[PDB]
């Protein structure tokens, strides 16, 4: 009856967020290119809760068009929570750097996510209830070697996220925007942002969060007041916080 | 013999940057869609400095085709310096922004900056007297109300350049990259950010600056050590320091 739209529902934070939110009954409208797996996630979510409806969309976001098409298919939709998480990353030097990659990264880690938001702003700013959901980095708040343009579309998503949530909290809007920003998570992205499969998190990496428990981390901005969540680096702890970026308004 | 490309050259910042290494009898690659205004620069230029050879392109750089193909024109030509100041903005609350001029913001601002900057790196990245230069926003270090979705693009070109510079630094790299964060500049963004000619800053605006002094700023980076150069909010003075942004590396 009420709707969660999650891109990038087919594998790690989208999949398990999928796989939460379906404890708790809700219904989704799951978003991402590989359909078996958007299949397999129904199935699970059916488990869980059988009274849950799932929607598929079996859609490419690199595409500007193709995002555009998404959002007006859901008019007949009640949508009270659009999470844009859908993304991937690179590990080169620039100047080492695959540009039709490189291109795709920023139309989908950049564009769809912009498309998203604003569409739903039109559209829900004075509705009851309703919630913006970006999926950051922490690397969008601290920059990572070898990792720079990846965490320079993380530095647009914590920015553009901060100053759409504080337009909104300023002008007496319903629509609440968030921000998610995870820092090691045992998801498919080290595989696509390196281009090989098979990483094993724990033969490589000192601290991670488990996908599922950065979708928990991810359940609780949802239900709490504060804008951004976030990861510390140093510790791992989950942070619940306010904007981190100057905001002169 | 040697030159400085200059993305954005047909007004602003880029006009008078041209104008400014003119005067120190550089050769200009300028490139801008106003062919007209391009001609009209390049009468000035050779007036100020006959032996300065001077190319224009006439290109719409928010076409991702377009960036690939500028460059690749460039390929028998010895470029010295790159200078990404095509851009533009918006003023306008998310929920009532046109997505067709947001979606080419990102094309201009973000993605043929990119692409320009990480094709320089590419053949540059080792080659003596080499500096690309950036053009963020004092926007990119700080979200201004209203212009939510500009300030996230200039928070993109601080962190990706910020980001590049210290990738070349510390991997010995010849090639310097730096940003320049302009406050208020009197310019034609005003004029193209609400959709409407004529803004007269003398009227409107409390402090700004100049074109021409903000080129001078420009080019006080260009010959400084430091990678940022940034307008100081409160007292409109031009400073030449280090990252503002957390780095890990």
């Amino acid at each position: 009856m009420k709707y969660t739209v999650i891109t990038g529902a087919s594998s790690g934070i989208g999949y398990e967020t999928a796989k939460l939110l379906a404890g708790k009954g809700k219904s989704l409208v799951l978003v991402a290119r590989r359909t078996s797996e958007l299949e397999k996630l129904r199935d699970e979510v059916k488990q869980i809760s059988p009274d849950s409806d799932v929607i598929l969309k079996s859609v490419d976001l690199a595409d500007n068009q193709n995002v555009h098409d998404l959002y007006e298919g859901l008019k007949e939709l009640d949508i009270e929570t659009l999470i844009n998480n859908a993304g991937f990353g690179d590990f080169d030097l620039v100047q080492d750097i695959e540009l039709g990659k490189i291109e795709k990264m920023l139309r989908l880690n950049i564009e769809a996510l912009t498309i998203l938001s604003s569409l739903f702003a039109r559209d829900h700013h004075d509705i009851e209830g309703t919630t913006l959901v970006n999926i950051s980095s922490l690397g969008g708040y601290r920059i990572v070697p070898n990792a720079v343009t990846y965490c320079a579309t993380k530095f647009y998503v914590s920015a553009y996220t901060e100053g759409l949530a504080q337009e909104l909290q300023k002008g007496g809007a319903k629509l609440r925007a968030k921000v998610l920003a995870p820092a090691a998570t045992e998801t498919e992205f080290v595989d696509r942002a390196r281009g090989e499969a098979g990483f094993d998190y724990s033969k490589n990496v000192h601290k991670y969060h488990t996908a599922a428990e950065m979708a928990g981390f991810l359940h609780q901005l949802i239900e709490s007041d504060a804008i951004v969540g976030i990861v510390d680096g140093e510790t791992y702890e989950f942070e619940l916080r306010g904007p981190l970026f100057n905001y002169a308004g």
